[PDB]
């Protein structure tokens, strides 16, 4: 049994950490290692619900997410679940200059 179905939904977890602009929008992609599987995006405990901020793409295998007007206070923890899996990322939104 090296490599099965046997303890795997996730084919691709989230990064460790991200890092975005200010402002900006940010990139969350996710395989899976079966469409039969369903797919859901938490904010800091909180379902999150597809709007014109959320962009929620689906592509055969793949759940990709776009969080438009990334603020500092936006910076939040986010965990996704998929079947009998999930993984967890930290978002790091930064905001003003740096050097001059």
């Amino acid at each position: 049994g090296s490599s099965g179905s046997s303890g795997a939904a996730f084919a691709k977890i989230l990064d460790p950490a991200y890092q975005v602009d200010k402002g900006g929008r940010v990139r969350f992609v996710v395989e899976l290692a079966d469409p039969k599987l369903e797919v859901k995006w938490y904010k800091n405990g909180q379902e999150i619900r597809p709007s014109t901020k959320y962009i929620f793409e689906h592509k055969g295998c793949q759940r990709i997410l776009f969080i438009n007007n990334c603020q500092m206070t936006d910076d939040s923890e986010y965990y996704v679940t998929a079947g009998d899996e999930k993984c967890s990322t930290e978002l790091f939104v930064r905001s003003g200059p740096s050097s001059g």
